[PDB]
């Protein structure tokens, strides 16, 4: 305990926050779904509520430490307020996200910090044909809410939305889902704009 | 990093909070609204419930810095609390305003701030008519709570609403969206009263 | 700014906050209700649903300043947080008070201070009859929840409702709205207890 | 206010705040109940809400005062924050509680506190028989959730709910509501358990 | 209340807060389910709500003291905010979960540490054939969010759910209920990863 106090001490009580990425000092953030569940479809409003986790990694050379000088420690867990977290939102919910998970993170000696929040989102999704063989597509991007690809590279590892933790009695049956980063570009601004777009083709079971 | 934490530290840790206008000291803030979805209709209470995002932009001599002096940074994002922010609202809601994104702000070196609340609204609308080929007009005003026109002068780009963002398979399609801003004089006093009329006209689609 | 921040400075950071009123150094609360909406009737919990503005006017020596002193300053705004504000609830209320609107309050050099939140209220009301002619009468007393007459006089400036805002395209017609204040003294105690008593007639529009 | 001020300040920024009771300085926390509705009855989900005005009241030898010291000042409201309240809860609550009033409580020279907060509980109940002229019965008990009947002597001042205030237009009659007050020894454990099982027989008005 | 203000100034304002477990100091946490009601089966969404006590059991060398030194205090009740708590959550929950009762622990001389907090869970569950005499399965992870084995070690006192407590005319029937340790491995990491899986059997009554 003594040298995790004294580690998180030097990391978090000596030196003033990270305040964020900017173009000189861009950062990269990796993003990775975990899909749960579709626990609702509204055909009345076209929202759709997912139940998933949202695996963030990105790395900072303040939250590095050598672990032979704090008892061989070479990670440690906590709390996300204790540590700068990137603005990854749902570009097309309709209500707040709820947060299903403690809002915990894992550092590791190399400055390499994963943040895994589970959530619950309603996002703006038409179900039309979700009663058919066919089913039915909707996405949702995310991404930074004030970063640019300037200051915030979205990343995937893959994809493949990870589909191992479905769950098997859910209302709806998953027929593919995907991760994809794309960079796009607007008349207004000369800066790229980095999203992941989730598209989830789905069917009632 | 270092040129950042030193800004932020100069700027936020050195002067107290700008403590909002005065007839004196008065400021223009620029609204602007992106109409992202009519997610609910409800003709038995007389609501209705827009997503938006809401641009807001106004600039203080306190936010601003020489650029060469911190390592030519020209612009941050910094958490909305670290700064001031107008009150402005919606004078006929009927719930209070569901926040769907990061309360964070972009602060330029001129002193300029953007800040853009991504919202769900619940506001006083009668549908009648919405299942019709004319739609329905629905309108919500805009503007500060607590100051006059005297201290927060308010102001539009355009009178355009974005639809640009609007989902395509919505269940209600836009005919017509106006941001307009008005001014209102009071025999009782000698100050004017500014808002932004946000008029929507939308059908079925 | 400078003069603002100055007097901001003398008014809530040299004495300790208000530490609300006393026998000794009683206080009048002036309150006026202005209906905006009756959004929901539960005719099976009994429940109405109202959206007002709620003025409330008192007056602190400890709020008092010479203008002459600070760049003729004459009133300010500044976060109800800052200051003490009377505990005025609805006596029958079913579900918390949900506010509307920013929750800032305008001072004034006398000491007065005027504060308007915009709420929405769930309270006790049978609404058999609202779809006659007649309508039907519901009331809700507001009141001081820890204060006697003795440490919060309430008065009213008028007793007609202020329905100048009411919104047009209400599901319901306002047949009449008064608010009264209201005075009682128990067997125990010699006290007195005031309430405003909003009393609001309607029926279907 | 100064005397006021003066007050408080020795009487909450001088010593540490109570700790709490121990057994070798218990408390006695006396508890009484106002029903004022029966808003909700769920004979799908066999919950029923309750609106009612919970009444505490404990005496601390640390929040005594002498008048004469402090400008004749016998008693004062305070935030319910500023002091140590007891942990009283309903054992079968359905929802979090909501509260519905200020959390402010009277303190008095000789060290009695009184706190009176409404509150909207969701509880554990079958409403089977509801609309028969027999009624239902219906309990929920509270209680301190972790201190036992040697640390809080937990009271009554009578077995009789308080139903002067009970709305007269509610969907709910009542037949009869008692507070009981209960002490029990398990074989386990040396100390008693107090709690108080709030009976209320009801019917269809 | 001198000795125990003593007691909790000596554990809480000498050293910093417990940092957590880590390989090297790891933490046995004992989990245990008391079942109070199923309160709700949605089929439309394949979700269902419990009510529960969830007891935590962890015990900490920094919490040690000797009674003989605290005027014979073997135990005290302090606020969850001021001690380390384990981040235990459900796998497979689809709200966030509502507490119900205060969130205040016991703490023993021995460092012992007894939290069990109330709550009302939403969780992933196909309730198809609940109206059958054979009932329905359901069943949900508790473990630790971000913690392997290797750090916080979960284990249960007895594989069976205590059901004294359950609400004898709820809805449903608990036909079995049980709490077991799992532990399982994945392809990622190297480390144990340890859960307690809730099962539990019910049928309509
Ligand atoms: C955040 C943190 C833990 C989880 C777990 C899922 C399965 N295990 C742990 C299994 C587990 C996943 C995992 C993902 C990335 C890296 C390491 C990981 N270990 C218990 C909780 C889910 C989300
Ligand atoms: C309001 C409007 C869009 C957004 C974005 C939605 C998609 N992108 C990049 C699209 C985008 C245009 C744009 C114009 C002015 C300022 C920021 C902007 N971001 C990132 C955030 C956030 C808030
Ligand atoms: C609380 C509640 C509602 C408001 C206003 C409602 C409509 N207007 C301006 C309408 C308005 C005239 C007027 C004349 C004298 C004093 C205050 C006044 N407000 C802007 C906000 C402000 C604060
Ligand atoms: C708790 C309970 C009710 C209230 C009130 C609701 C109606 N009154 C009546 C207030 C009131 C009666 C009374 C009778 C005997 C002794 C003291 C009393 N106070 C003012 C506030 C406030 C706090
Ligand atoms: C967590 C879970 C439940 C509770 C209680 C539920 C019922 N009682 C009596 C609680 C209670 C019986 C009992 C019997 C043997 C040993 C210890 C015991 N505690 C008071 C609160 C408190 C905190």
């Amino acid at each position: 305990q003594a040298n995790l106090m004294r580690l998180k001490s030097d990391l978090f009580n000596r030196s003033p926050m990270y305040p964020g990425p900017t173009k000189d000092d861009p950062l990269t953030v990796t993003l990775g779904f975990t899909l749960q569940d579709i626990v609702k479809v509204d055909s009345s409003t076209n929202e759709v509520d997912l139940v998933y986790y949202e695996q963030q990694r990105w790395k900072l050379n303040s939250l590095m430490w050598d672990p032979n000088e704090y008892g061989n420690i070479t990670d440690f867990r906590t709390s996300a307020a204790d540590i700068w977290t990137p603005d990854i939102t749902a570009y097309s919910s309709t209500r707040p996200v709820q947060v299903l998970s403690p809002q915990i993170a894992v550092v590791t000696h190399d400055g390499s910090v994963m943040f895994i929040p589970a959530q619950r989102l309603s996002f703006m999704c038409d179900p039309t044909g979700v009663d058919s063989e066919e089913g039915v597509t909707c996405a949702v991007k995310f991404g930074s809410w004030v970063y640019s690809g300037f200051e915030i590279d979205l990343k995937t590892d893959t994809d493949q939305v990870d589909l191992s933790s479905y769950y098997a009695s859910s209302k709806y049956e998953i027929l593919s889902a995907t991760q994809t980063r794309q960079v796009q570009h607007y008349s207004c601004c000369p800066e790229p704009y980095i999203d992941v777009n989730l598209v989830v083709k789905f069917r009632e079971r």
